[PDB]
């Protein structure tokens, strides 16, 4: 079978999904890992196709490519159209954390089709039956999604985090974060503080950050304003069997709800 490569794993299994019992796919972090650089070691590489999202996030390997010719990738992230960044350095880039709409990872389960079946259509049929259910199930999560933080007015739903990675998330329903993403560190006070005033000027309730490691930052407003710290939130990757998240799907399942468990 052909082997197939990913930038991270927020769409490992992404793409194990389309795939199926017909390839094999492996990422090249683990869970748990910023997927925003670091962690390059000698390990790598050939699959006969490289898949990624592209949007500079994961652009640690841009130059990675150096190390060799062909085996060519493809973006996924190209439906299309990015939301920008607000502030820091990366000011006015696009973000990058497209895949947290349902909506758009719509997009990719039908482009990421798009280069299996360019090669080997042998078992062409095979994606095309998968990626339309998958599909579906997308669609599908979207009205639980949306069903969900509905109730939940009035403005109360702004959702707070470190790494603001919900943009999109905050762009299809009804926002606060301490970084637009990530680099270098969290901004001092007057970055912080920025978040303690805007979580008291609406004035809660509880925030959420992303797995780790900054726990400076988020706990300490949560402790110096009213806040009771939720759970971590999922994005730039994945949980093991054991801890909630083992997969894309749940993990917008989980979020949205504990997103909306945070409301009084």
């Amino acid at each position: 079978k052909k082997k197939v490569l990913t930038t991270f794993t927020v769409l490992a299994d992404m793409v194990q999904n389309v795939a199926g019992d017909k390839l094999v796919v492996e990422s090249i972090t683990r869970i748990g890992a910023e997927i925003h650089g670091y962690e390059p070691t000698p390990s790598d590489q050939d699959a006969d196709l490289i898949l990624y999202n592209g949007m500079n996030l994961e652009a640690w390997f841009e130059q990675f490519l150096g190390n060799v010719k062909d085996v060519p990738s493809v973006v996924l992230t190209e439906g299309i159209e990015p939301i920008p960044i607000a502030d820091g350095p990366y000011t006015d880039k696009p973000n990058p954390h497209a895949w947290m709409s349902p909506r758009n990872a719509l997009v990719y389960v039908e482009n990421i089709r798009q280069a299996f079946v360019e090669l080997d259509p042998d078992n062409a049929k095979y994606y095309n039956a998968n990626a339309a259910v998958y599909s579906e199930q997308l669609k599908a999560i979207d009205r639980q999604l949306g069903a969900d933080l509905e109730q939940v007015p009035a403005n109360q739903r702004f959702l707070v985090s470190c790494e603001g990675a919900f943009s999109y998330l905050a762009r299809d329903y009804g926002e606060i974060y301490m970084w637009p993403i990530n680099a270098e560190q969290q901004f001092t006070p007057k970055q912080v503080q920025t978040v303690i005033e805007e979580v008291k000027t609406n004035n809660v309730p509880t925030i959420f950050c992303e797995s780790t490691v900054s726990d400076k930052g988020q706990k300490q407003v949560a402790q110096a304003t009213g806040a009771r710290f939720g759970g971590n939130l999922y994005v730039d990757s994945l949980s093991t069997e054991e801890g909630p998240v083992p997969t894309f799907l749940d993990l917008l399942e989980y979020d949205a709800r504990v997103i909306t468990n945070g409301l009084l």
